[PDB]
């Protein structure tokens, strides 16, 4: 297990434009296209991202290319964020994957607002952090995925992703 395999489990792989859990146009391995309700706007974003006129459909290689870029962007984002970087730096590599997963799903600004959770993580108060992380819109809206990510923060193991 690693961050790529983890997010592949959590996000799936779809080669045609679909709506994500929030109703937003997405493609590939959780590549958010736009929050606009316009499918045409989403198709434009896709074409811009891929560099060709798609039919709203991409190949697996293209999906994996966007995915690589998106994981890299999530990491880069954490490292540029004054609130997230110190917490991320304090973590072991397994818990760093859980951190990247959160940012991939909700964005840097959204995760940086988990102030109390972040403090508990930096303190290595894992059970307390896990309880706090679950008191969130995140957990309520995507409880199975959040439970997996939270278990990863709680334990520093890949146990929530084994059998998957
Ligand atoms: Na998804």
């Amino acid at each position: 297990m690693n961050i790529f395999e983890m997010l592949r489990i959590d996000e799936g792989l779809r080669l045609k434009i679909y709506k994500d859990t929030e109703g937003y146009y997405t493609i590939g391995i959780g590549h958010l296209l736009t929050k606009s309700p316009s499918l045409n706007a989403a198709k434009s974003e896709l074409d811009k991202a891929i560099g060709r006129n798609t039919n709203g459909v991409i190949t697996k290689d293209e999906a994996e290319k966007l995915f690589n870029q998106d994981v890299d962007a999530a990491v880069r984002g954490i490292l540029r964020n004054a609130k997230l970087k110190p917490v991320y730096d304090s973590l072991d590599a397994v818990r760093r994957a859980a951190a990247i997963n959160m940012v991939f799903q909700m964005g840097e600004t959204g995760v940086a607002g988990f102030t109390n959770s972040l403090r508990m993580l930096q303190q290595k108060r894992w059970d307390e952090a896990a309880v706090n992380l679950a008191k969130s819109r995140w957990y309520n809206q995507t409880p199975n995925r959040a439970k997996r990510v939270i278990t990863t923060f709680r334990t520093g193991t890949w146990d929530a992703y084994k059998n998957l």
